[PDB]
């Protein structure tokens, strides 16, 4: 491996080249600028402040698998509600008797899962199928336009009343652990 190229755990690679990240960048004390100009963990992109708190922001979410761990929260998708306007996938409002969810920005993946069903499993072993209709935005929040609410976390399935009920869960606990997959 040279410049845009990967070392193992340690710097088992070409020339007098060391390991920065998982790539063979240059050694600073050597003074050689061989890999100059070349470039290469879901982590927070930064923070937004509201109230007092700093809240992390994210562009990404953990990897989607056949059994993806997540936190389930509760959201009002109706025209009456909390959200800033219509759901992203279809520019409409929905009833909270519909089995529907929003997904953290990374899982939302620019709309690639809109209109798809996911299967959510709770800790009591109940499962429910729900349609993806919206993004739980983990990049933006804490302002006029979002009602001063923090940005979403990165591992969130934000479910309707009907999703919580189908799962036998009390929405007043606010947040519970689940797993999910495409259905």
């Amino acid at each position: 491996s040279s410049c845009n190229g990967p070392c193992r755990d340690l710097n088992d690679c070409d020339g007098q080249l060391i390991c920065i990240k998982g790539k063979c960048n240059d050694d600073p004390q050597v003074g050689t600028h061989i890999c100059r100009g070349t470039t290469p963990g879901c982590k927070p992109s930064g923070t937004l402040t509201c109230r007092g708190k700093s809240h992390p922001t994210y562009d990404c979410s953990p990897p989607v698998t056949s059994s993806t761990p997540a936190k389930l929260t509760n959201n009002d998708f109706s025209e009456g509600g909390d959200d800033g306007g219509p759901s992203e996938c279809d520019e409409s409002y929905h009833n909270n008797n519909e089995r529907i969810v929003a997904l953290s920005t990374g899982w939302y993946n620019g709309g690639s899962r809109c209109g798809k069903m996911i299967r959510i499993t709770a800790s009591n072993g109940k499962s429910v199928s729900a349609k993806v209709v919206d993004e739980c935005d983990s990049r933006h929040g804490c302002d006029k336009e979002h009602a001063g609410q923090p940005p979403c976390r990165n591992n969130i399935v934000d479910g309707s009343n009907a999703v919580w009920s189908a799962l036998g869960l009390d929405k007043n606990v606010g947040v519970v652990d689940i797993t999910w997959s495409m259905a």
